């Protein structure tokens, strides 16, 4: 007998595949992680010590990825006590993420950049896939280099950088230097590797997405890396959300906010009001303050059950639409080559198993895969 | 015999309460520095060990909020010889101040946020209760730590920042720079429990307040945040001011400028203005260039006899509302669980006697607790 | 009826209590988080809403002070899936801990003072008491204000700093980098009045307590200002640190290291060699496997159990013992005006009721006040 | 017709193996990029779309890790016109290096370990795999983060620091300077996960390797993570080497000096001197005249050739024993789960193909894979 286990052959079978695109019934076949195959009957032989997955009657769709998570805990604004936990392991997978960009929020006193790091390299040993976003509400922005352009050039998981406008917990920052701030994550992107956006968290001040219209008079940074986060929050904010989705940029909704504009209702509202799926995102704003991160799932439950989508629109939110946006390659789609980060669900949406890079972290609803210290 | 005098028990009875709402005649029972009882006869055996003091007749009040007071010493503006000396414990004590607020001026090049921090809590220890802004009329502002939001947020006796507009002697600030300064303090407020505020010394020039308002339009700090003071020193300036309470912002009236604007007069039009009393302040700028703290109860005292004040009304402006203003909990009102900081004064409003947490510091007029190095 | 309940009256009646000191069946009357009253036969009636706790046939002990506790988390060692957690409330409770002091291991880089100092405070805010050493495993120390006598002198919740030597994870300081750190420890701590010590963590270099004399040699810091921690590591460190204390010096026992040297093993050598209790302490290094708190009361048990010392005797190096060492004033023993941390346990040394403060945070061996995310 | 493509299965078949273990005639197969199963007679159809490559005849090995190249170009010695130019990549691996480490040498004013990272990172992306050391022959060092324990701990590439000794071209570091050092790259790689290694320059001063003695006198640094180089140079360095290795260290021989000790000579030395190749590394310091990478080859040839050891053996200072001095997890050896990479050589240990990461880099001697701008 030859051993061949350290390929970890899996064969995923029967289950009705959303890619997020609905491909019917079809196989999937996984090695090292990875997507090796994607096809209607692949022989339950066609590979040596195969492990194979009856998935008939089930749905398999891509992991999610939320990209506003607070990984080493959030909070503070009311004192000390405020502060937050860090996120474990087991509450991300159990909601169906497999992917995940960290970052800071108003507090970045007791909060560090190096903290956010060690924790994001923590999770990717643990078995999903992590980044993260230097800077926090500060402006200037407080790194790790000492600056926004290097922290993104030379360091490996940061993609970006985060700021606050239009809030008043924000920094008050001026043009330039929000200009300055952009340019320098978009230009660290363009050295190292990455989507080198800027990421506004909007409060509620009536000034709105003023802000950023005046920064793309004072630079030449693209459209396309700046996203304004929580735009559900207001409605006036909601609304010059979707005009400038319009122009050519990506929204980013969060899950966590209700109310006045539902998560699934600000989708829907886009789509209806022209915009492509595939420049709006949705994002959990998880362990802030805890928020959960069950709203995501529940988002997509909504969607298709009272808004009339196809579950393949339904997920692009969480899944292609975001990978697309970081350029998360070999996430977001179920193509071979890509990673096996894959969820299966029942026909009416419920997580049943999630395998992350090909391992098997959920099942039967329950995380089977835990952080080092979860207990 | 079973020693309970570790509690400190005492029973303050038979004067006229002004809590500072009018309460009649009313006894305060008063253990380790707190009031731990406030009705109208309570028994004088109620608790063992207990000191009563027999005040029928007299009139019992908070004692006094002076938030802008130079403790280390101020001047320094016609050369080192008008360098003011440090405040002593008597002196607050005997003008009815149980708690202070420290702060610099023009001088921050001899004079340093590190020792009016030490000597805050010097007072502390002597007895009274003290707080100190960071910065000076310099801006940007010189810290302890080297940043506005991580003093606030860090050092516990730093409330916030202060600065000077619209002054000959200012740093020619600009808008940017003070934005981001008020942002800092109420961020680092947030984080620490601080009221995270900014205070305006305000000059003579013609801009008056228009730096504020400049400030407001250029960020989203609230305005409940941002105090004026010096307002009654000349008077477009105070006129300026009643629109900028009536807007929503508070006030503080200086009691040692008698012209143009009476603090007494101020005071009263501020209210015939509609502004509620809440909204309006009183302090010294004792010990600047050397200015005293009797001012403080004159101001009271004139308000009654000469503007139809009651003496409950006539009190808020130097206890509930500064308390209120600054969040400064268990301060400015006679309420179970409050601090025993107490004036005992005769019908004609002359101070007797003065608590401070409980320990009579000022009997017949004269202090009775007095600095470590006071002669 | 007249309203009392402000002051938190509660006599805790006839248990035998240890002051430590075998004081008999004795009774406690607590007002305002205070001890107020220790004596026999204390009238249920002597103060009014008083809240009356019959402790017949328990034991009425003063609260744990751990000194060595990794609040914010520690390890990180075997990379970064090795980083715990912070600490909740509730375990050190649980574990009769009312007073702790927090401080940073190995890992400085992804761990920082502002974190440690903000969970300092929540601590506080919570319920029980704690305060923090800067720097840690690094020499030069990483501090808060760039100085380690600043950080002692300005800082309220820092008490000291730490240090690593003699073991493979220090960072190799020489005798200049100690002396002068424990030096400014010193120095900043007669300023601010704190203990300003040098704890310094022992590993198993054969050098053992070595640096510690060669910095005596090199400075004039008095030798009780130097703490050597888990001395009994090893054997032959555990030897020379007998003869320290027999100088003079104090030397701490971790009760998360069983071998060589266990424990109550460790503090009954130190007895057989002639140290008084008075200058041994014990610590858990608590959160730093992952280290828990269990340790502190079994230790008690093993001494009074296995080894015929007296409960009082048994008691001292975590109550009188450390409250001497780090002059924290109204901790360590149960005395008119000191502070109501108190242990309720069976006669068999089992916690039943926890107050701190005065206030009741564990009830039948189980937290009946969590911190703020505890679920 | 299913794709099976994106596997890359690829089965190498019929070579004599060397792992460098003796394993005979024995089969390999290979998907994405990793071994994942070794056996004799592997059936060419076992996995679908399989490459098959018939390696009768051959000789199969695993791919050279040169721990000492300058990536970037060294040199400048001589003034500016010997500053030698970067590294190709078609160098590397026509040279059979399929693993590098880069460093800097006497240069670092117009040498940076940012270019030096991004040149590492090209070379990952181009095929290989490459990491890096920070610093560079100055001390104290001159780094990324402006810390040798920040920048191993955080910059995911970097895995220790380099410095020069006993060199008139050294920095004259002290004693303390050293062992402070080499203490932070070590506790630097317990948190980033790295060896943390100190890799010392030696050069032909009489002091040899003395300020390694003193060093391991100062601190606690254990003598696995000190790695000498060019130990070759001279023979009373050498000679003592021998002693160092003999006491538990690793000694790296350089393969680009050819006198006083040949690099063959010297590896045979060190096993009649009784020391286990496990402890005896072979670097080529490439591009730092102007050095290449054929002296590595050449000395296992000769190894094999002139001096009666067996391949296997002679291999192990370019594989196994680099491999493992550096936990290089992956590498270094043929077993499942290890990284394909791969050498296939003609029975007179001349190289013919070479696969990193499972793909062909190099075919009948010739590169068929080119760094980006060769020519
Ligand atoms: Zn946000
Ligand atoms: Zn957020
Ligand atoms: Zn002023
Ligand atoms: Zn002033
Ligand atoms: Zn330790
Ligand atoms: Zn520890
Ligand atoms: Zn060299
Ligand atoms: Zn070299």
């Amino acid at each position: 007998m030859i051993d061949y286990t350290a390929a970890g052959f899996t064969l995923l079978q029967g289950a009705h595949l959303y890619a997020p695109e609905d491909r019917g019934i079809c196989d999937v076949l996984v090695a090292n992680g990875k997507i090796i195959a994607v096809a209607s009957n692949i022989p339950s032989d066609i590979v040596p010590n195969c492990t194979v997955v009856d998935l008939s009657g089930q749905i398999l769709c891509p992991g999610f990825i939320d990209q506003h998570v607070h990984l080493i805990g959030g909070g503070g604004e009311a004192g000390p006590t405020t502060r937050t936990p860090e996120v474990a392991l087991s509450r991300l997978t159990e909601a169906g993420v497999t992917s995940v960009v960290g970052l800071l929020g108003t507090d970045s006193i007791s909060r560090h950049p190096e903290s956010l790091l060690a924790k994001t390299r923590a999770l990717n040993e643990e078995g999903i896939s992590a980044w993260m976003l230097t800077g926090a509400f500060h402006v200037p922005s407080r790194t790790i280099t000492g600056s926004v352009e290097k922290d993104v050039a030379i360091i490996d998981r940061v993609i970006g950088v985060k700021c606050a406008i239009s809030d008043h917990r924000s920094a008050a920052p001026d043009v330039y230097h929000l200009a300055n701030m952009a340019a320098e994550s978009r230009v660290g992107g363009l050295l190292g590797g990455k989507p080198g956006v800027t990421v506004f968290h909007m409060g509620d001040s009536k000034k709105a997405l003023q802000p950023i219209y005046d920064l793309l008079e004072n630079c030449d940074v693209p459209i396309s890396k700046l996203l304004p986060t929580h735009v559900n929050r207001n409605v006036p904010l909601f609304e010059q959300a979707l005009e400038f989705a319009r122009k050519g940029g990506t929204i980013d909704i969060t899950s966590s906010i209700d109310e006045p504009v539902a998560p699934a209702e600000g989708i829907a509202r886009a789509v209806q009001a022209g915009i492509p799926l595939a420049r709006v995102t949705l994002s959990s704003d998880g362990n802030g303050s805890v928020a959960g991160f069950e709203t995501l799932l529940e988002t997509v439950q909504v969607l298709v059950k009272d808004y009339d989508f196809s579950i393949s629109d339904a997920l692009r939110p969480l899944t292609s639409s975001v990978a697309g946006f970081l350029n998360l390659t070999g996430k977001g789609e179920i193509l071979p080559g890509n990673d096996a980060d894959l969820l299966v669900m029942t026909p009416e949406l419920r997580i049943e198993q999630v395998y992350a890079r090909g391992k098997l972290m959920v099942k039967d609803g329950k995380a089977c895969v835990k952080g080092t210290f979860e207990t």
